[PDB]
């Protein structure tokens, strides 16, 4: 079946529990298998040690920027920067997961978990997952935004894997 994998997050230095992603390999299966083999980091990178570096309350929390930890950088394991895979899975509220990127075909490495429905980035952002478990922690972590998106603790993805 689809993967499962996780994000195990501090604030602070200090473990706020863990994200269990859905991967759908089965809609969008090159978008799916970059993010799993970033989060078990076989390639010789990925995300483990880097942050949600860009967090807005009441829209969503964003990370996977492993090179620049700051919104400019990262790579997927395909090279720096692949296509729009498919739009078919919607932005439907909290929980979605689904790739940043700086217009068509830039899917690199960032990604961001919506904290509601954010139907107005349909078409725009290829939706790859959603939250299996952990809700909890991706309030925690929203909770840490502002409007201008500047982190108020430092939020760091100490772990990450595949769970299945
Ligand atoms: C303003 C900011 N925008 N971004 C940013 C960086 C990468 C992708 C995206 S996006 N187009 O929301 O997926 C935004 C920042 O990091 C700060």
């Amino acid at each position: 079946g689809n993967p499962l994998v996780y994000l195990d997050v501090d604030a602070n230095g200090k473990p706020l529990g863990r994200v269990v992603l859905e991967l759908k390999a089965d809609v969008v299966p090159k978008t799916a298998e970059n993010f799993r083999a970033l989060c078990t980091g076989e390639k010789g990178f990925g995300y483990k040690g880097s942050t949600f570096h860009r967090v807005i309350p009441s829209f969503m929390c964003q990370a996977g920027d492993f090179t620049n930890h700051n919104g400019t950088g990262g790579k997927s394991i395909y090279g720096s920067r692949f296509p729009d895979e498919n739009f078919t899975l919607k932005h439907v509220g909290p929980g979605v997961l689904s790739m940043a990127n700086a217009g068509p075909n830039t899917n690199g490495s960032q990604f961001f978990i919506c904290t509601i429905k954010t139907d107005w980035l349909d078409g725009k952002h290829v939706v790859f997952g959603h939250v299996i478990e952990g809700m909890d922690v991706v309030k925690k972590i929203e909770s840490f935004g502002s409007k201008s998106g500047r982190t108020s603790k430092k939020i760091v993805i100490t772990d990450c894997g595949q769970l299945s």
